């Protein structure tokens, strides 16, 4: 049985739903094992993981990390639970196309807000600077996926890893406090998100609720 | 004939994009299905035209009929599905299939954006002397200590599948990089050894004629 390491929260809440979806639609139990991050950079956690990070996926003598090819992985294995919201070739490669984007080049915005660059600690003026370009920068992206939505209610066909994906950003936002309001339909997305059971379900193992 | 075209792909020569070429390249030579590359400016991927077909201005876009697909891992994971034969990822099992997959998503996601402050310094350094060679530096350390990381993979693994696959093009490109700007990997001693490797294989060998990057 599979074991994914997460902290909760993060983003290692998408592999987290992709294997309760899993779970749900192919009937296979998997464990959910939270970190600290003092565990994580941890002899022990190295040595399994020497990035000091998570997602790791854990099935038997295979240790995967990162959330695009745990999900993949997971999805070549059980075609039957529509990872990435559809069954055929074109419509698993655009919620790919935007489960990429948000791991590759929105996630990456965020990285100032939670760890601020060694430069710049000390220096409130420069730190200021940084947090203004990321939320600025993120704000950008999200007008962007905020228009994906106008047209689609969902970023596959059926919901996939990329919603997940959006929906945790989203709450990292809320816990920033920056808001997204102005983009109309992110609201009802994340109404959408939270109404699916597998969501539901990770929401409640990973204390997220309330 | 005219109700099928080949798929064409939008690139910038030596960049990111080197990638689903050479994953093309292997389609064409693996698979025997041809392909259009289309070279782009860094002015013409911001003109009207292009931001049509591609809102964020940027490359790769694969274009496939109807379907317009942006990213390299999306790129690549499709082509993937289309030409299983092809072992774009180096294998055909899904699980030597998946660590090839973790390696280009390293390289895509967490070390690709380490050079970004190298290409285009952040805004709040212009003018600031000691900032930008603080930044430049801090850049080019983080850059080093992730090539370690997959430097030590290959004191045990001739490449980053079991055979070639895009994970190698993806490292083989930034270092590349790193050559173009002057960033000494040396050091590092796999890795010269592993770009040799790679550019003996046809299609980057194909794919490095076509974007003009022998020297
Ligand atoms: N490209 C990696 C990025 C993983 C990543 O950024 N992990 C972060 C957030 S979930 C993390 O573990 N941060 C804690 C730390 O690094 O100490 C992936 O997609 O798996
Ligand atoms: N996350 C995107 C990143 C794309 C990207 O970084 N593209 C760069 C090339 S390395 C680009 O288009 N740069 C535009 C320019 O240099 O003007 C992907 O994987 O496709
Ligand atoms: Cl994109």
């Amino acid at each position: 049985s599979m074991k994914l390491y997460g902290l909760t929260g993060a983003c290692s809440f998408v592999p987290h739903v992709a294997l309760e979806w899993v779970k749900l639609r192919a009937n296979q139990d998997y464990a959910f094992q939270a970190v600290s991050r003092e565990f994580i950079k941890s002899a022990e956690y190295l040595a399994l993981n020497p990035r000091g990070n998570v997602p790791l996926l854990v099935d038997g003598d295979l240790a995967l990390t990162q959330n695009q090819a745990i999900v993949h992985y997971l999805d070549e294995l059980y075609p039957e639970a529509k990872l990435f919201g559809s069954k055929t070739a074109r419509d698993k490669a655009k919620a790919a196309r935007w489960l990429a984007f948000f791991n590759s080049d929105v996630h990456k915005s965020f990285v100032p807000l939670f760890r601020l660059p060694s430069y710049a600690e000390g220096n409130e003026t420069l730190t200021k600077t940084i947090r203004q370009q990321s939320a600025e920068q993120i704000l950008e992206q999200l007008a962007f996926a905020n228009a994906h939505l106008e047209n689609h209610i969902f970023f596959g066909e059926e919901i996939s890893v990329a919603d997940a994906y959006l929906y945790i950003m989203l709450n990292w936002c809320r816990l920033l406090g920056l808001d997204f309001s102005h983009l109309s339909q992110l609201s009802a997305f994340m109404q959408r998100v939270e109404a699916d059971q597998g969501v539901d379900n990770v929401r409640e193992q990973e204390g997220l609720k309330g």
